[PDB]
């Protein structure tokens, strides 16, 4: 199942361009990041990015979930900022 | 930090009306659900629903995150349905 951490990690793959560079940004190891994705791909039933691809390419399902991330993550951020607004 | 499971659980509190009824829906115990929320409230820095309240009342921060859930969860659902569409 898709979690918020998977959506941010998908953004790191696009923003950093490789599994190793994104792992360095997310303070994780490269294998642990690869293990998290294949673990997610197994439960979802489809792959998120092209295996062995260099440069790394997303699958159509990965592009869909990346666009999902670009939409949900700013909304969660704005919601938590409103929760911490000096009011209510 | 807000997770997808926290957003669905917030919807269960509104849809079921109590911590005990929502726990039965989510296949969790009542204390484990209460432990998950106070755990989340501790890290966020604010409370999500009024303590001891009967009937259960959300705080203003809980209403904000509930409206967040009503917006994000359908988008995640539509994204996964598109991923499983017989195409791509
Ligand atoms: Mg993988
Ligand atoms: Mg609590």
């Amino acid at each position: 199942m898709i979690e918020v951490k998977h959506l941010k990690t998908l953004q790191a793959l696009r923003n950093c361009g490789s599994l190793a560079a994104a792992a360095a940004t997310l303070h994780q190891t490269q294998s642990a990041l690869s293990h998290q994705f294949s673990d997610l791909e197994q439960r979802l039933g489809f792959r998120l990015f092209v295996r062995k691809s260099q440069p790394l390419r997303f699958t159509p399902q990965g592009e869909i979930l990346l666009q999902l991330a670009n939409q949900v993550l700013p909304q969660i951020s704005q919601a938590l900022q409103a929760c911490n607004e000096p009011q209510q």
